[PDB]
């Protein structure tokens, strides 16, 4: 795991999820995650949130 | 903002800066924010996290 060496951005990332979820509801499945680096000792971390239907909850 | 029709989906990514924040630390203009849609009334919420050098902070 890449995304062990900090242990925090991906405690970010799986917040968010549980977050949309407080908020809506999505399973981690549906969440993709990708990191990224700049010529400059910079990162990137990207994550894709792929949302499904929604109606039953009003 | 179409992102305001849900009222949700802009805070939780709000959120995921504030917790990067709470562990590490960067800025809103540092990570981007894409929605995208599927043919089958997904959506896709993507958010790059372009976080900066860091060696201050131990």
């Amino acid at each position: 795991r890449s995304d062990a060496e900090p242990h925090y951005l991906p405690q970010l990332r799986k917040d968010i999820l549980e977050v949309i979820c407080k908020y809506v509801q999505i399973d981690p499945e549906m969440v993709t995650v990708q990191l990224e680096q700049k010529d400059g000792d910079i990162s990137i971390l990207e994550l894709n949130v792929t949302l499904p239907e929604a109606e039953e909850l009003k």
